[PDB]
């Protein structure tokens, strides 16, 4: 019976969703993604969304909308998705890496600016697991320097920042994939306070067409995420808070069962937050636990039990370490090799729970 680090949660709602959509005959682009644009606002508290096929589509496109390209540096976490650096890369600009708290996984002010100079053109950090950056000192310095900041809160769908929803102000891109907080297997939404941000954005996800009958103003790609994957990212934003309170459940038990255990989970940030808990990350350092990370997941993987690894640092990955053979990022690295996510996920039962560890103890 193996048991995957991670499962959609879905139930006879997504079902009919998608059934009213065929049913209709409209299939692609319509009346569902302008209400998942419309539901996005409303969570957040922001003014304006533009739904997508995928979280790296946003990143591409709000990137490029800022007019991101040769010569212009983009400050990024190397602990994050590849999504985003390729992102980067393919348009042309320059990723400048940064490192992050050793113990949260989170990019800090000070790596950040540190590492600003007069080509910097956008900052990114990356709300870490379901647990929000620090936002404040974020943006004081966005906002000193005359920079954007773009937030990555592909695990952030339900987090909250000192009282205040991830989206509410600024930019952030969230992530409807398969094992994340909601889903619609592949697709994203970009939630911005900028009028003539998210006009670029619409424009841009279709073809660059645009009404100076539409035709193409600026050249664009093809992003547009169909009304049937939409109905089904608005049928599991109803159930949002139920499904996050499973997974917080989950991490209770984690937590109290990881006091007898000799694995260190993340820390919490120290700041007021509301976490999601999209992934239970836990690092295994071989001189402390007795067993290595790639030693345990395989282990675990025995038992018919899958685990996953957020993340395999980005600069450690052939094209960047052969493009970028003398960055040097402590936490990041000594994180990259001992990280591994646990089981987590909305419909898991305290059969997998426990199984998960009594697997861990008999391990170490
Ligand atoms: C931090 C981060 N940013 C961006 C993406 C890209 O999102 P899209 O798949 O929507 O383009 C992911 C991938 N998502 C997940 C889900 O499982 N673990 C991952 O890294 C991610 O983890």
């Amino acid at each position: 019976d193996f048991l995957p680090f991670s499962r959609p949660a879905m139930g006879a709602e997504e079902l009919a969703a998608v059934k009213t959509v065929l049913d209709s005959g409209w299939i692609t682009t319509g009346p569902k993604n302008q209400e998942l644009e419309a539901a996005f606002c409303r969570l957040t508290g922001n003014q304006y969304a533009v739904a997508v096929s995928s979280a790296t589509a946003g990143m591409h496109i709000a990137l490029m909308a800022l007019g991101i390209g040769e010569g212009d540096e983009v400050i990024t976490p190397s602990m994050t998705w590849v999504s985003t650096l390729n992102m980067i890369v393919l348009l042309g600009a320059n990723p400048v890496m940064v490192d992050v708290d050793r113990d949260t996984l989170m990019v800090t002010p000070e790596h950040i600016e540190a590492a600003i100079t007069p080509q910097t053109k956008a900052i990114i950090p990356v709300h870490y697991a379901g647990a929000p950056a620090d936002l404040d000192a974020i943006y004081a310095l966005g906002e000193r320097y005359g920079i954007p900041v773009i937030e990555d809160a592909a695990h952030a769908t339900g987090t909250s920042y000192k009282g205040r929803h991830i989206g509410a102000r600024g930019t952030a891109i969230f992530s409807f994939h398969a094992i994340k907080n909601i889903t619609c297997a592949e697709g994203g939404i970009v939630v911005t306070d900028n009028p003539q941000f998210a006009d670029k954005l619409r424009s841009l996800k279709f073809h660059g067409l645009g009404v100076d009958q539409a035709e193409v103003l600026a050249p664009g790609y093809k992003y547009n995420l169909p009304d049937l994957n939409a109905a089904i990212a608005l049928a599991q934003l109803q159930k949002l808070d139920a499904l996050n309170a499973r997974r917080a459940a989950i991490a209770a038990q984690y937590h109290q069962a990881m006091a007898d255990l000799p694995f260190q989970p993340l820390s919490l940030p120290s700041w007021e937050h509301i976490h999601a808990w999209h992934l239970f990350i836990i690092r295994v350092d071989e001189a402390r636990c007795g067993i290595t990370r790639d030693a345990l997941m395989a282990s675990l993987k025995t038992k018919g039990i899958g685990t996953g690894l957020h993340f395999r640092a980005a600069h450690t990955q052939k094209y960047y370490r052969e493009r970028f053979p003398t960055l040097t990022l402590p936490d990041t690295e000594w994180n990259s090799e001992r990280i591994c996510s646990l089981p987590l996920f909305p419909d898991m039962t305290e059969s997998d729970f426990d199984r998960v560890i009594t697997a861990l103890h008999q391990i170490a």
